[PDB]
């Protein structure tokens, strides 16, 4: 529906995020859920974490190892929505498989508020957009996200040292309302790179399973952040990438054809 799709982009532009129910059908959920699990048991995961505990375990660049995940990253419907909201043609940068759970030593902790934007190592990071797809029910207590509507319109935070930092540092920012967005399996959220957002801890004995896909402007180019683990991109060849190099080909596939 054209008119409906436009109401959606209005919401995205106003708020810097939007919630889309049922972006995947039931079977598609089961398909992608089963594959997420498999990757989390077989592949190597990365602990995003601290002495407080595990923020999450995740599988980096998961679309490279797995055709299945590549299909989800490039799912026709998610892609079409992504391009419409973004306003221009896009490419996939990365897809990650995400896990919040409670282990015996290692309790699950929240995802602190943050600002994804200049932690993306590409020229157009400022206007990037991220799709987050629930593969299981994610009510509040299981660690759904919270977004600050409007926050994508604020000036960026002081370019200090950690490219994700600066959430809740701008004048009047702490007085803005916040929206907590529980999701049903197969639901997704889109959010703008500059939108401030956070997530709860998983305080339930059932794991929180989701994918997060970062889409980027089709003409984007490499822009090191300085943080080595953000800058070092697998499946790009032997030597590292020089600044200003274009991100293209199957490695960073176009969304539309
Ligand atoms: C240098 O900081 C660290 O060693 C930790 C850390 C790490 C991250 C981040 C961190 O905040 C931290 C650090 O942030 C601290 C900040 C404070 O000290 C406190 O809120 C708590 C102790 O967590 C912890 C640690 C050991 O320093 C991020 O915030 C982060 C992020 O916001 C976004 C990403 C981040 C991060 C972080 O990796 O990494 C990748 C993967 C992500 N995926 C899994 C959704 C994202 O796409 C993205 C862009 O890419
Ligand atoms: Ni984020």
């Amino acid at each position: 529906d054209p008119a409906a799709l436009e109401r959606l982009a209005a919401r995205y532009r106003r708020d810097g995020y939007v919630h889309v129910p049922g972006v995947l059908d039931a079977g598609e959920v089961a398909e992608y859920l089963a594959e997420a699990r498999r990757l989390l048991a077989h592949e190597e995961s990365v602990r995003w974490g601290s002495g407080a505990g595990t923020v999450m375990d995740y599988v980096a660049d998961a679309q490279l190892g797995s055709d299945t995940m590549r299909r989800l990253a490039t799912h026709p419907r998610i892609a079409a929505l992504a391009e419409y909201l973004a306003g221009s043609p896009l490419r996939l940068f990365k897809l990650e498989v995400l896990l919040k759970e409670n282990k015996e030593k290692d309790a699950s902790v929240p995802t602190a508020p943050h600002h994804d934007a200049f932690a993306f190592p590409f020229s157009t990071a400022g206007t990037a957009l991220t799709a987050w797809v629930a593969l299981v029910d994610v009510p509040v207590e299981r660690g759904c996200m919270t977004f600050v509507p409007g926050s994508h319109l604020l000036p960026d935070p002081d370019t200090g040292d950690e490219p994700w930092a600066g959430a809740f540092t701008r004048p009047g920012e702490i007085w803005m309302p916040r929206v907590t967005v529980p999701l049903r399996a197969g639901d997704c959220t889109f959010h703008h790179a500059r939108t401030v957002h956070s997530a709860g801890a998983n305080s339930t004995d059932e794991p929180r399973l989701s994918t997060s896909a970062v889409y980027m402007d089709a003409t984007a180019a490499y822009r090191p952040t300085g943080i080595a683990f953000l800058d070092d991109l697998p499946g790009t060849g032997a030597d590292p990438l020089r600044e200003g190099a274009p991100l293209t080909g199957d490695r960073f596939p176009l969304l539309r054809r």
